[PDB]
């Protein structure tokens, strides 16, 4: 039900080997670790969760952009890129969170489908 | 070697049934029709060309954004979105041209891979 | 030293009356309130801080996008847009944090200048 | 009535000395030169036209991104960024055309206001 895709706007490529951490907001408003991984050669991270586990709630996707740029020897602005959203059962069932990265900027969108 | 992908930033979805026209710059600097189609349910348009036909040169991808918004009953700013680039044999062989559409804005990127 | 600018990609306009909260990471690693305000009719928020107060640190600028969209009758995807960055670590700079908002997407950039 | 603003997403700065050419579609469907200039140190290009000259029509703003990147040692993807729009069809408006540039990507938006 959840896929994260990261692209590099400097090289025109997938952003490969980017660390991604997913958190779920707890009852006490803290962020509890949920799923994590590193993007593949396609810039994608699949297999984070299952339909059973991915219940309604507020989730945060944290993308380690700073390490990505530093590994390319490029000085970046942001510490990370964070995407925070509510999962809703009334909407479509599959969520792609995409991010398009530059050193001093990023774009992010959601593609939510059945 | 060429795929076009169009996304809708208002609905969080693929942009389906969007007309896309591809042109190649001729020797006299005019744009000659090359390929065209309409995006699929996934927002993608595959099958535009073949490796044999997609020689080095300057290409233009024109995305009919205005008709897309008008069909949703939404007033848009742009007449269309145009992406103009050089195909280069020294670079990677596969080109994805992606566009993320809003009524008064768009983002576009290239994902160029082997 | 710090300005925030927010634009609306649906209407082609400034995003007016957007709430913005700025935090600074404390020595104990918590986010401390630093400053807040709302965008003006130009989509800009000035006057958040001073060059004396805006010391080195890790700052978070939280833009309350959800409240903004809901008031237009759009049920948006994101809770907020957060921008996290180290500031002033090579001496004072001027920072503009800009965001371009859609219901299911946003772009953000920084314009960083050196006052001399 | 028409301002163009260009930002650099790699450096976090205005995109300075970017060439911009504006065209207007003629009655014979050709693109007629309308006005041109280069972005200033703020990344802005003012003074392209007047409210009298900027009549109804279909306009193209061509931003010469390739030349800009090449001068930074980046071989970019696009030839240029072109923005095509109908202007002033409900009376005069003020238009800001903004672009945020990366070597393989750009974003563009419009801010359209009504002077009253
Ligand atoms: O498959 C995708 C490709 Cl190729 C591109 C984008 C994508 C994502 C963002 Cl944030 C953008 O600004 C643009 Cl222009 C494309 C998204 C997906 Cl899901
Ligand atoms: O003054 C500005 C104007 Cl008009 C536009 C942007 C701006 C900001 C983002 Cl995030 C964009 O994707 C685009 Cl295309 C423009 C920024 C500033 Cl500071």
């Amino acid at each position: 039900p959840l896929m994260v895709k990261v692209l590099d706007a400097v090289r025109g490529s997938p952003a490969i080997n980017v660390a991604v951490h997913v958190f779920r907001k707890a009852a006490d408003d803290t962020w509890e670790p949920f799923a994590s991984g590193k993007t593949s050669e396609s810039g994608e991270l699949h297999g984070l969760t299952t339909e059973e586990e991915f219940v309604e709630g507020i989730y945060k996707v944290e993308i380690d952009t700073k390490s990505y740029w530093k590994a390319l020897g490029i000085s970046p602005f942001h510490e990370h890129a964070e995407v925070v959203f509510t999962a809703n059962d009334s909407g479509p069932r599959r969520y792609t969170i995409a991010a398009l990265l530059s050193p001093y900027s990023y774009s992010t969108t959601a593609v939510v489908t059945n």
